[PDB]
């Protein structure tokens, strides 16, 4: 009778929860735990995204306002990673003095709720640091000399800091000049909800950088905002988000227990069948449960990081987002296993998974041509094409070219002053596009004439 | 003999109007009613579009002129949903005073036929409203205080409104300042047709908005134009368009009667055949007639809305256009049924409609991956990529990426200051593009090796 | 013996010139006439293109210089079909007076070889014309009043034209103000070849246009350049190009005779075979010769027009180019018949021409959906999308969308202030792209499963 | 026994190095020489690219700084191949005088480490050369007259060079004005590595060019930088790169010997088999070795050029890069032969190489249509479309259009003032896109229905 019982076991282990009900009126409480998971995880992700949008928008808007306030002649768009640049000694002096003077008159210039903030030394003021190579008989060591400009120093009607010997810069040895100050703001765009607003501290540094010593000073504006508590303020949910994140951890933990239970019990059924087969003489793994386990672990980790961020009021959510997003993605891929319970969501799998070896072998072959073209393009067209500046950019450009993106712009971007490089670029681009189109279309006719045989043999 | 008669019925019910003439010299007056419909509906749509183009062009040109007249330092292009922005208290004051002074001197500045218009209170003048949080000890309530600047007030050679206590703004509590005025224009670009021109009333509001309190005031210019009747004017078709719209309603109503008649009579023939089949023991629906009925209803509704708009001289035609366009689209799809009467416009239908279940099943599976990628991309790359700002934008970006659009720009838009987010973005984009290309090409080889069998079985 | 002779005829009429030599050592002097044609026609086209490039470049460079000289605050790029625009009465006055003053001081401002040219009335000077509606009690008639500003009038140290009653404009009735003057230039960039340079006459008109009466004056600069003969000039091939064009006409005329001879003689062989077939009881046309005849006619016409243009020194070559280009295109298509003489350049024709009926039938069906979408998109998204402004633009946008071009930009271009139009635009774009991708891929699986059968039956 | 020995020979000559070990425990020291080659060649290329990036970045940054210092009103972006342009005599004078005055005050304007450099005549100063047509009674000869402006000449408090008769230019005869000067810089961005920095000499020429005589002067800034040795400098690997390049030459020379040895020995085995076949009565070439030999030759040549460049301190690496890149590309293609030793990386070759004749025949046919369209588009749309300016640009535009790139932009770029050219452009673009899409999809259905038969016959 043990053979019949074993056969009934697997006959029950291989059917969908919808059917298992038909066979035994059983309730898949585990499938329910999964629907409640998809709803709770998606809800948490959306709420987290909305709150992050609000905070990030406030910080970025304040940064743009600061750039307009303190950078002289700021266009409104960052030239590069740096905001603006100067090419003349008098331009650099004007930018430095403009930043200092705008800080002096902040209360009459700012449109928002800004005030001066105490520095790390507990004093309202401005710090300017400059670095020079010590001394063309320059040395290799750098000299760092700074002074602290208090509000009393700036407020003197005859300004003495402008005429001081500090601000003679000797630009041929100058490495950089750095201006640091702190500002305190408030977002009143939160009081219309009877919730006390969040006071912010801004640590702004302006760096006038000429490490390159190429005749251009690059001006970087960096604003680091952190959420302090409000001290001087009188007008007229923390546990809620935390309980929700704790429930999410409970559901994704319960799912983690159940899936690991099923995998362990699946290994037990293998023994019985394997031992039974021995006497007379990955399918059991169900690698969707691997995906579910990974997504549960990632959701638990991301929820813990989110709780930690909310608890201590921290504003960088990059790694918390990378866990929650990559776990929600896997949750929706797990919806496909449930969808992949009706027989109709199959039959094309006999090609979608069977072609995978052929495609992966093709990728290995085409990968070597792709690497060779990447190296060639970087070395040759690097100094003449902005899409070939570095190896990673070359790889992205070649990937996009394989997909038809910006071909004419790619051809036209390279100037014709160097005739040899122009001819080589033409040959390079034409050969790459033609060769890869040919290879992709070939791979493909083959994949077809193979499936044809595969499906013929299957029937 | 009833069997023969029934057989002759269906033998007549299944043939084209061109053939039914061969079988009985009958005139398909109903097919004629359809050609006259396609011509009348298309003609009405084109005439409506041309007239709307004229009116909208006049209104938009006047709005651009107003923005140049009243917005200080207007570039010519709206920065965003708002036209321009300021970052300094003195800039905001300059913009406000510039708007007021330009309104004061309108007659000497405008190039067109503009004049002052009476307000809702029947008085030529300018209204300025400002909103402040009541009182950092601010309250949660807002205070709205306004004054009306008449032309006599502005025309005083010593201006007293500039120095009044109204225009001290206390920007840290300011929510917005709003300027409202009315102008009356004429389009003389209609007199060259001996048709009396249309006098317009413009309700212009300039909103200096800093609800965000982020250090930037956004300046919105909104112009609401309505067509009044001309009062002061002496120089040297309404029924026509209305009769045409009424004829359109008659033709699309007659077609509605005939199609509903045929469907009802089609149900009668089903009874006869079904009862006949019972004794010895959607095709009849002709779902093209469903399309014709829907298009007729939409055309009647759109024509009624068009008549209502023309009757009371109203200038917003968004919903009238959405009915007429979506009905003309369905009319041209109904041309395909007539085209689909020759046998040659078939045979490919045996795949165009048979593949539909497989494609729809594929869309269900790929839809879950698409949703997962949408959520992941929004949560991770949202704060760093302008094409991932919100969920709808992420969905559009992913759809476009599946079609090869702006891949290199999408890769390059994300800055590399955050290395973790940069690496994740690279992995995300590469995986999405590769996976979806693989899935689409797979779906496809399958659809082929299936049709092959389907067409083989058919023959 | 007549049967054998007839059979030998066709056996000779159906072989390639290369083979006919193998069968009879015959020289295809006619195939030679064709190679000399491809070389002579291509050479003529290239020479014509180079000379046109030179002339057009000179004229366009002079036009750009004129725009910088006479248009106040010209950016360097035309805003639209018009060069620049103004929105204030004082701006319009400044532009008009700037143009007049720059003309007054031309000799000291121009960098090239420019001088004043006599007008149609044989007098060096400037003409200003203005148009007003006669007289709000305006009439429907226009009044045209002008004055001629001579160089003596402009050179008076107290300028009287500025203060004259002519230049009070009454902008509310103004239609346009037009400034006309003539300049004479020389291209010294032709003397370095010992060829006397070409003196030009420029007829420049500046139109300050406000027909719209929308508060914007559009400023058009139109320069009409014609090649006069040089009068005042002393420094230190016309028959050649003409003889070459005459030889081209001879070769394309000889080819026209021979092809028409062969077609006529081909009809003779049809009679013999057709009569022979009758006794016991397009292939002969060779529609490549139709292409050759059309290309010969077009080349002769284009060469005649080119000779006419060169003879009387005229500078508009639009229709001459459209004949020469479209004839050279057909000449290269005729190279394919010669290439299509080896057997290997066939066998794929059994699908390239057999699929044509199925594709054309598909285009008829998809054409109706394309027209419906064009009308719907124009009527709905016309006032909100710059790619849907008019019907032709909508058709081009839909064609490009079918090919994957600017999808994200097309989605993003439409603003979200109108929620109904935004939702409809999303539905419209998604449905169009999905439907047309589906239809194209379907047409295609069908074309395959058909060729498969076609090629199977062929063997 | 010689038959058995011969059979054993080939049985050994046709197996992979991995297997030959299974058959004889032999060590493929030659395959090792290949892995060490791929690592050494890639390493050399990467190091060369990084060093070139540094040098080129320094030179380009200095050039941008020079353009900002010496070009009046420089925007920051080159208008074209030329940096900026002027259209007025006074603008040209201002630009010339601005360049001279900025050179005079260089020490107080430059941000980097710049100084005056001696000219070719060993004297610090500025040279201005102007060219005029000799003398409208101009001649054909040019007159070149120049003066040398020393620092003493520029430093005189009353400037005499401004008022000299040299700088009256007579613009109607002017060909160009050229300003030449030398500057000496240092990159201190190399001292932070205890490596003495590289002093540079810059040969800057500013050319005010109006060869066109079209009313625009084009201003070219050309900076030629060469690495001199440092003379005045006191602060606080050449053999390494050279030994590495010499080792690379040894490995790519040893590989060249071995591959040529194998090819020669391969020809010996052909004799034995061919003679053996005679008695009773490219595969042997292994054209991968041709690729290896070519890549070895290119690597040796590129390494020699790199050694020559490093030895004499020269900064143009265009041809050295074109050899190293195109050799590294071939090295990665040679990785595919090793990958193509497992049987699985085959079977698709039976189509990837068999389709090549059909595709090449298709390219020959489609090439003639492509050439015809190129000529037609250039001749017609050349003067109206910036993507059709010259034949090469037309070819690139058509290639991109075949791949779906910028279709709507291509359609929209051509203005509608000329209706005939607009209609022809529409017809041209539509016909090209439709025809080439049709031909590519046809080629393709054929390639499939052929492989099907090919693979069927193979089995
Ligand atoms: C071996 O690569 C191919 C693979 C598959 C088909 C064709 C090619 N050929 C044809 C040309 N190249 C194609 C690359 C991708 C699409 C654009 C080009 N097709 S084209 O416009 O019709 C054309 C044809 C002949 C001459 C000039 C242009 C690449 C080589
Ligand atoms: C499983 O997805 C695929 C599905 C079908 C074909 C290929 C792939 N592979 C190949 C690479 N990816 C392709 C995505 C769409 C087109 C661009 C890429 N083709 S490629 O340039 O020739 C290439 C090949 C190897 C390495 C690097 C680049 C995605 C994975
Ligand atoms: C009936 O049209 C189709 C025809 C052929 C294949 C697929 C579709 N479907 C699938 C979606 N649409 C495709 C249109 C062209 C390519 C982009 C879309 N493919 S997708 O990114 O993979 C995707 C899949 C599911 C949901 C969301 C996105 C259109 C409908
Ligand atoms: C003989 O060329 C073809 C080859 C293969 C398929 C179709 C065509 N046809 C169809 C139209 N043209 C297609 C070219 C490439 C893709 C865009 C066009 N397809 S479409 O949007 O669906 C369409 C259909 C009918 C009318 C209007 C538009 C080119 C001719």
């Amino acid at each position: 009778m043990k053979e019949e019982c074993l056969r009934e076991d697997l006959k029950f282990y291989f059917m969908s929860p919808c059917e298992k009900y038909r066979a035994r009126r059983q309730i898949p409480w585990k499938l329910g735990l999964q629907i409640l998971k998809i709803v709770m995880v998606t809800t948490q992700l959306v709420r987290f995204g909305l709150s992050n949008q609000l905070v990030v928008a406030f910080k970025e808007d304040n940064t743009v306002a600061f750039k307009h306030l303190f950078l002289k002649g700021y266009s409104g768009t960052d030239e590069d990673d740096y905001s603006c640049s100067v090419y003349t000694q008098e331009d650099a002096y004007e930018s430095i003095f403009f930043a200092i003077n705008q800080y002096h008159q902040l209360k009459d210039i700012t449109l928002g709720t800004l005030g001066y903030g105490e520095n790390e030394d507990n004093r309202i003021g401005l710090k300017v640091c400059k670095q020079h190579y010590k001394k063309l008989n320059i040395d290799n060591d750098v000299e760092l000399d700074c002074v602290q400009l208090d509000l009393q120093d700036l407020s003197k009607k005859p300004p003495d800091w402008k005429n001081s010997s500090f601000f003679r810069l000797e630009f041929y040895r100058l490495l950089q000049v750095e201006i640091s100050f702190h500002l305190k703001g408030i977002d009143l765009q939160t009081i219309h909800s009877r919730e006390l607003p969040d006071c912010y501290v801004f640590q702004n540094t302006i760096i006038f950088d000429n490490k390159a010593h190429s005749g251009k000073i690059k001006i970087y504006f960096d604003s680091d905002a952190k959420i302090e508590e409000c001290k001087d303020l009188n007008i007229f949910n923390a546990q809620y988000v935390l309980v929700f994140d704790a429930f999410v951890i409970v559901i994704c933990l319960a799912s983690l227990i159940l899936c690991t239970r099923s995998i362990v019990l699946a290994l037990r059924l293998r023994k019985r069948f394997l031992n039974f087969f021995l006497e007379k003489y990955w399918e059991f793994i169900n690698g969707w449960y691997v995906l579910v386990i990974i997504s549960d672990l990632m959701t638990i980790i991301g929820s813990i990081l989110k709780m930690e961020i909310k608890a201590k009021n921290l504003t960088n959510y990059d790694l918390c987002s990378i866990f929650l997003g990559t776990s929600t993605l896997l949750v929706w891929v797990g919806v496909i296993r449930y969808l992949g319970y009706f027989q109709a969501y199959n039959v094309l799998i006999l090609t979608m998974q069977a072609s995978l070896p052929k495609v992966l072998r093709f990728c290995a072959c085409a990968g070597m041509i792709y690497l060779g073209y990447t190296f060639c393009g970087w070395i040759v067209l690097g100094p003449y094409h902005d899409k070939f500046e570095n190896l990673n950019t070359v790889a992205e450009c070649l990937f996009s070219l394989v997909n038809g993106d910006d071909m004419f712009a790619t051809f036209a971007q390279i100037q014709q002053k160097s005739i040899l490089v122009w001819l080589f670029s033409r040959l390079y681009l034409y050969s790459f596009i033609s060769l890869f189109i040919y290879m992709i279309l070939s791979l493909f006719i083959a994949l077809i004439t193979d499936s044809y045989d595969t499906i013929k043999k299957f029937q």
